[PDB]
């Protein structure tokens, strides 16, 4: 397996997107494309809005569909992304905001001649009109901790992130994903419950958020502090 992995993702990997959707009424499309290190995960994307540009709402509500593959694995926890390859995976989610807007994304993920592909689709709605993302009072995405588990021959995943706000003081909302290999179980080694620590930046932008680069850095592990119970 690990022959496998080392052929078909390699120290240094590129990315294109194409991404498709609406928020609340507003429809819209990107592309991007990017490079990173798959197994020190660290990784950038250059996006572009091709279509539905500006957009009405903040940027940072789509930060989160722009790359699991791009995770670095420590402590030997088996790695369910770079293991699906050449089959690839899908993702899905609902992002759930506590003022009430409700971003659901899917995604699938390929490998194309040596490049990464993404395929993205968003649809959110209810976000207020009046409110800090729509309003465009967003600054950024604090560090977060994603919880994945197993679930049915694949992953779940479980994060709280809290959006800055213009003014100090945070918008919190919820992640609940599903991962999915088009691997074979029979074919995958199963990591158990782990986490993944996070921090996703915006590098640069310009022309009113139609040009967008971010940076995220994921690093897995277990719970480093002891247990009582012998568990990882």
């Amino acid at each position: 397996a690990a022959a496998s992995m080392s052929a078909l993702i390699t120290e240094n990997m590129h990315m294109k997107l194409y991404m498709e959707g609406t928020v609340n009424n507003h429809h819209f499309k990107c592309t991007s494309e990017g490079e990173g290190k798959p197994y020190e995960g660290t990784q950038t994307m250059r996006i572009k809005v091709v279509e539905g540009g500006p957009l009405p709402f903040a940027f940072d509500i789509l930060a989160t569909s722009f790359s699991k593959t791009f995770i670095n694995h420590t402590q030997g926890i088996p790695d369910f992304f770079k293991q699906s390859f050449p089959e690839g995976f899908t993702w899905e989610r609902v992002t759930t905001y506590e003022d009430g807007g409700v971003l659901t994304a899917t995604q699938d993920t390929s490998l194309q001649d040596g490049c990464l592909i993404y395929n993205v689709k968003i649809r959110g709605v209810n976000f207020p009109s009046n409110g800090p993302v729509m309003q465009k009072k967003t600054l950024g995405w604090e560090a977060s901790t994603e919880m994945l588990y197993p679930a049915d021959g694949g992953l779940e995943g479980r994060a709280d992130m809290a959006l800055k706000l213009v003014g100090g003081g945070h918008l919190i909302c919820n992640l609940k994903t599903t991962y999915r290999s088009k691997k074979p179980a029979k074919n995958l080694k199963m990591p158990g419950v782990y986490y993944v620590d996070r921090r996703l930046e915006r590098i640069k932008e310009a022309d009113k958020e139609t040009y967008v680069e971010q940076h995220e850095v994921a690093v897995a592990r277990y719970c480093d502090l002891p247990s009582k119970l012998a568990h990882k």
